[PDB]
C-alpha cells in the first residue's frame, strides 16, 4: 500500500512536495524535470542562500549505484582547479534524504533544446553559434586531462544548459551516462541522432566520439534542426552517409556490424544497403554547404544581410564542423586544435 514509509511512489521515486523543507536547509520549490535515475527539483539553500538544483535519485539500489560513479566523476572534476572546470555544471555537495541520494548542483536557466524550441527550431545566430562552440570545445579539452579521460558519452541539446538568461555562457549537465577511458565495456551508447559511426559500427571508441556529437549539436544550433535525425541505427547512418559520404574502406574493413549498414562487392569495395520504405539522395550528394546555407544567405535564407554571415564566415563554420565529422576517429579533429581553428578568431 505504502513506499518507503510512504514517501515514494511506485517507480521508486521520491514524492515531491513544494513548500517541503529538508534537513533545516533546503526549501523544496517546485519540480524541474524527470529521468530515468529519478528526480530534478528546485530548491532554495537558505544556508548558502541561493538557488540551487537538487538531483533526486530513485530509492532503489541500481540507480544509487549508477549516481555514485557520477558522484565520483563529478568531484574527480571539481580537485582540477582550472578555469576550463567552470563549463562543467558544479556539483556543490551530496546527502542521503530518506533513503534517497541528492545531488545539489548550481542552478541553471533552461537547455539548449528549450532555446532551440524558442526560435521555432529556426536556430540561433552564427555568432551565438561561435560563442557556444568555443566553450563547448574548452570544455572537451577539460575532459581529455589525462587524470580524467572523462567521456560525457551522451552530448545532446538537452544535455547543454544555459547559465545566465541575459548571458551566452553555457555548461554540460548529466555525467550519469559518463565513464572514463578503458577497455570496451558498453556498445550501445550515446543519443541516436548524435551516435558517432563508430558507435554503429560496434567499433572501439574513445573521446572522439563527443567530438562527433559536438559536431552534429553545432549544425543542429545554427539551423534550429538535428542533422541526423534518424528513426533508427539504418535510418541513422544512411542519413549520415547522405551527407559525408560512404565510410573510409579501411574503417569498414574492421567494423563488426559493418554488413548492418552496407554491402562488400567482389571487387573489395563498399556500398549501401538496399533497405526495406524511405529513400535517399546518393552517397554525399546532401551537402553540408547546402544544409547551412553558405552562399544562400544561411539556413531559409533568414540570415541573409546579417552582419557575421558572410560566405567567408560559412566557410569557415563549415571547414570546423567537417572536422569534427571526420569519418575517423583518430584523425577527427581534437579539443586542443578546435580551438585553434580560424572560426574562433
Ligand atoms: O532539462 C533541464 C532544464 C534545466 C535544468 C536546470 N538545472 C539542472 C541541474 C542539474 C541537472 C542534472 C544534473 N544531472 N543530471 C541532470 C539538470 C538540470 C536541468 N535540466 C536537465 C538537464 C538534463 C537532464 F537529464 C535533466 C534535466 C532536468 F530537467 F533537470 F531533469
Amino acid at each position: 500500500k505504502v513506499y518507503n514509509d510512504g514517501y515514494d511512489d511506485d517507480n521508486y521515486d521520491y514524492i515531491v512536495k513544494n513548500g517541503e523543507k529538508w534537513m533545516d536547509r533546503y526549501e523544496i520549490d517546485s519540480l524541474i524535470g524527470k529521468g530515468s535515475f529519478g528526480q530534478v527539483v528546485k530548491a532554495y539553500d537558505r544556508v548558502e542562500q541561493e538557488w540551487v538544483a537538487i538531483k533526486i535519485i530513485k530509492n532503489k539500489k541500481a540507480f544509487l549505484n549508477q549516481a555514485q560513479i557520477e558522484v565520483r566523476l563529478l568531484e574527480l572534476m571539481n580537485k582540477h582547479d582550472t578555469e576550463m572546470k567552470y563549463y562543467i555544471v558544479h556539483l556543490k555537495r551530496h546527502f542521503m534524504f530518506r533513503n534517497h541520494l541528492c545531488l545539489v548542483f548550481e542552478m541553471l536557466s533552461y537547455n539548449l533544446y528549450d532555446l532551440l524550441r524558442n526560435t521555432n527550431f529556426r536556430g540561433v545566430s552564427l555568432n551565438l553559434t561561435r560563442k557556444f562552440a568555443q566553450q563547448m570545445c574548452t570544455a572537451l579539452l577539460f575532459l581529455a586531462t589525462p587524470e580524467l579521460s572523462i567521456i560525457h558519452c551522451d552530448l545532446k541539446p538537452e544535455n547543454i544548459l544555459l547559465c545566465n538568461p541575459k548571458r551566452s555562457a553555457i555548461k554540460i549537465v548529466d555525467f550519469g551516462s559518463s565513464c572514463q577511458l578503458g577497455q570496451r565495456i558498453y556498445q550501445y551508447i550515446q543519443s541516436r541522432f548524435y551516435r558517432s559511426p563508430e558507435v554503429l559500427l560496434g567499433m572501439p571508441y574513445d573521446l572522439a566520439i563527443d567530438m562527433w556529437s559536438l559536431g552534429c549539436i553545432l549544425v543542429e544550433m545554427h539551423t534550429g534542426e538535428p542533422l541526423f535525425s534518424g528513426a533508427n541505427e539504418v535510418d541513422q547512418m544512411n542519413k549520415i552517409v547522405e551527407v559525408l559520404g560512404i565510410p573510409p574502406a579501411h574503417i569498414l574493413d574492421q567494423a563488426p556490424k559493418a554488413r548492418k549498414f552496407f554491402e562488400k562487392l567482389p571487387d573489395g569495395t563498399w556500398n549501401l544497403k538496399k533497405t526495406k520504405k524511405r529513400e535517399y539522395k546518393p552517397p554525399g550528394t546532401r551537402k553540408l554547404h547546402n544544409i547551412l546555407g553558405v552562399e544562400t544567405g544561411g539556413p531559409g535564407g533568414r540570415r541573409a544581410g546579417e552582419s557575421g554571415h558572410t560566405v567567408a564566415d560559412y566557410l569557415k563554420f563549415k571547414d570546423l564542423i567537417l572536422r569534427m565529422l571526420d569519418y575517423d576517429p583518430k584523425t577527427r579533429i581534437q579539443p586542443y586544435y578546435a580551438l585553434q581553428h580560424s572560426f574562433f578568431k
